[PDB]
Order: C-alpha cells, then structure tokens, then sequence
C-alpha cells in the first residue's frame, strides 16, 4: 500500500470543499430570504428584478402624486364654491332692485352690499393659494405664458397630463370694468342688465366646476389602475428574486447531511494507511 500520497483523503477532501460551498449558498439564501443575492445566481432575473422594483417604486410614488393632484383640485374647487353661492346673492339682490317700488337711496343701499359682495370675490381670486401658489388668477390658464400644470401619474419619463384653470377675478366675470368700475345697481335699468352678466358669471364658474369635476374624477380612476398595476409588478417582481423558504430548507438540509457524510468518510480514510505498520 502506498503510503507516500493518500488519494482517498485527496478525493474526500475535494468534495467536502465543494459541498461546504453548496451549504454556504444555500445559507446565504435563507438568511437574505432573497434568491437571488449576487450576481452569477441569475444575471437576467437580477436584471430584470431591478427593471422590476425601478417600476414598483415609480407606481408607488406616481400613486402619491396622483393623491397629491386630487388634493390641489379639491381645494380649488371649495374656493370656487364660495364665489358661486356670492354671485347667486348678487342676481338676487339684482331681482329685487329691479322692482320700481325703490328710490334712488334704496338702490345705493343694495349698491353697498354689492361693492363689499364683489370686493369679496376679488379677495378669493387674489387669495386662493396651494402650496403658495396661486390658483384663481390665470397662471394656468389655456393661454398663459406665465406657467403649467403637470401632473406626474406614471412611472416612466413622459407620463404627464396637463391641467387648466382659468382667470376667476371680477373682470374675467365682467363684474368690474376695464377702468374698475363695479357692476352697477343702483338704477332700475342696470339691475335690470346685471341679471344678464350675472348669469353668464354662473355660466362661467359652473364650466370651471365641470372641468375640475372631470379631472378629479380621472385622477381618482388612475390612482385606481396605480394601485392595481403596483400590486402586480409586486407580485411578478418577488416571484422573480424572492426565495420560496421550504425548498431552500430541503436542500440546506440535504447539503448539511452530506457536509456530515464527507466528513466521516475523510476522518476514515486518513487513518487508512495506518495498517501497513503492521508490516514493519
């Protein structure tokens, strides 16, 4: 027997190496709780689980912009609720004033009513603010040059949608002049004429109101689709880089078994040459 060289122990050694190895990658996978932890496991599922969780944050924080944009529209459309329910006072006051029961003394009565009615519907429009910024005054009208209003609602670079809202001061309105003179009712014939201009100011804020409307009810439908399409990207993404447990145990348990067997056997075999000293 040779004794020099002990290849059972060479070839028992190599593959104890190589099974301690296995119980090392399957130890990394149980404790990360993820399969896929460096690169060489699965290059394209990694890169394809990163495309993936780049996808699930951007719909997670596309679904808050969207929430955010509904907020911005909802507190525009409360400021515009009071200037509606002021200009109905006004076309009532204007109904009343056109009676010929009234003198002169009468109408300025009504007329301060109407100046402090107006005054206040060009402190909402100068006032109304979201994030210091103004909403009233047409700095995102159709025709503004001053700014816009974009709301991110997806992932990905150019998923954008742009809002509009108009000029609500007393002149958009026609309540105040080029000059500033107030809508006037402080004679018959003008109240008269100011039912008029006052119905086309309703006009104007219920088209506002019906645009807001349509935009807060399509936020509400993405931020719906959001939610879903998150949740499944979710789903694909941990289907492809998260670790199924109970498999992983049986084959940690399977490679720890024969971590053990190897070793036996390698403690065997070195005391195998031990018998030729018999002979000596």
């Amino acid at each position: 027997m040779i004794i020099n060289h002990n290849l059972a122990a060479i070839n028992s050694h190599r593959v104890l190496k190589f099974q301690n190895e296995e119980v090392s990658k399957n130890m990394e996978k149980l404790s990360s709780g993820m399969r896929i932890n460096r690169a060489g496991d699965d290059a394209s599922g990694l890169a394809v689980s990163e495309k993936m969780r780049t996808q699930v944050n951007g719909l997670r924080q596309a679904e808050r912009n969207t929430e955010d944009g509904m907020s911005l529209i909802q507190t525009t459309e409360g400021f515009l609720q009071e200037s509606n329910d002021i200009i109905q006072r006004i076309r009532t006051l204007a109904i009343q004033s056109s009676n010929g029961i009234y003198t002169e003394e009468d109408r300025q009565m009504i007329q301060v009513e109407v100046s402090q009615l107006i005054d206040e519907v060009d402190r909402i429009a100068s006032q109304a603010e979201f994030n210091k910024m103004n909403l009233l005054q047409g700095d995102f009208a159709r025709g503004s040059r001053a700014t816009s209003m974009w709301f991110h609602i997806g992932p990905n670079m150019h998923q954008r949608e742009r809002v509009f809202i108009a000029t609500m001061t007393a002149r958009s309105l026609n309540l105040k002049g080029q000059s500033g003179e107030l809508l006037s009712l402080s004679t018959a014939d003008k109240s008269n004429d100011a039912i008029g201009t006052l119905d086309a100011a309703l006009t104007r804020i219920s088209k506002q109101r019906a645009n807001l409307g349509a935009y807060f009810n399509r936020l509400e439908h993405a931020a719906k689709g959001l939610m879903n399409a998150y949740e499944n990207t979710q789903a694909s993404e941990s289907r492809i880089r998260d670790a199924d447990m109970a498999e992983e145990t049986v084959a940690f348990t399977k490679n720890q078994i024969l971590v053990q067997s190897g070793t036996a056997m390698l403690a065997q075999a070195n005391v195998r040459p031990q018998g030729v000293l018999s002979l000596l």
